[PDB]
């Protein structure tokens, strides 16, 4: 399949080289995978969900997403419009208000759900789960992120966004998941994002048009629009059979783009989450 005018970014995981903008992708597009989005909630009424998109949790008095960060986080995975996996169902979790923010507590109840939701959801092809949230160092919050990994979901983690060293944030920091730094359209590491050994890919972050509520779209950026773009692709591989929950993130890294983004400093992976489609 070829998707012309394509948001950059699913162009550019599609692609060798940056500067194209269609995206490239095998029509299977992660049918029969499961994508849980541990957020603001998703408006799943939205027609680019055409149905796949259903709030399975809230810790809050309501399951909407008034923040619209979720919404744009499940559009990147899985939008027909803006998705890197157009077929893939999607779960909304809500552990953020709607300012954006969530006590840890509520974030590892959140993360303890899905892993065991899972056994209540079709998912035959595989489980992933994404992140797009962060604070400070908290073994608790790791301990939580490496026990749903543990369950057999593949879970993409945002960086975060202060220009540091990843090491000191969670769920960032904890080695079993899958860390997720942000690039720009012309392979440059965003200059939010955060960086270090712990980092396991890059994927775009930078400028990237997702759905938003009221039915709209918007650009934002954030090592937050980076990690759906891996969790998505993690649900396309698993549904083509390359890989599972457990070895997505290794199969991903092994099939990345290597050496093309610039100011990655020494110590930090080089690599561009990339999905190899050939037609
Ligand atoms: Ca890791």
């Amino acid at each position: 399949a070829a998707q012309t005018n394509a948001p950059w970014g699913l162009a550019r995981i599609s692609s060798t080289s940056p500067g194209t903008s269609t995206y490239y992708y095998d029509e299977s597009a992660g049918q029969g995978s499961c994508v849980y989005v541990i957020d603001t909630g998703i408006e799943a009424s939205h027609p680019e969900f055409e149905g796949r998109a259903q709030m399975v949790k809230t810790y809050y008095y309501s399951s909407r997403d008034g923040n619209g960060h979720g919404t744009h986080c499940a559009g990147t995975v899985g939008s027909r419009t803006y998705g890197v996996a157009k077929k893939t169902q999607l779960f909304g979790v809500k552990v953020l208000d709607d300012n954006g923010s969530g006590q840890y507590s509520t974030i590892i109840a959140g993360m303890d759900f899905v892993a065991s939701d899972k056994n209540n959801r079709n998912c035959p092809k595989g489980v992933v789960a994404s992140l797009s949230l962060g604070g400070g160092y908290s073994s608790s919050v790791n301990s939580a992120a490496a026990r749903l990994q543990s369950s057999g979901v593949m879970v993409a983690v945002a960086a975060g966004n202060n220009n540091a060293d990843a090491r000191n944030y969670s769920p960032a920091s904890e080695p079993s998941v899958c860390t997720v730094g942000a690039s720009d359209r012309y392979d440059r590491r965003s200059s939010f994002s955060n960086y270090g050994s712990v980092l396991d890919i890059f994927g775009p972050g930078t400028d990237i048009l997702s759905t938003w509520i009221g039915g709209s779209t918007r650009s934002i950026s954030g090592t937050s629009m980076a990690t759906p773009h891996v969790a998505g692709l993690a649900a396309y591989l698993m549904t083509l059979g390359k890989t599972t929950a457990a070895s997505a993130c290794r199969y991903i890294a092994d099939t990345a783009n290597k050496g093309d983004l610039s100011n990655i400093p020494f110590g930090t992976v080089n690599l561009l989450a990339y999905n190899n489609y050939q037609a």
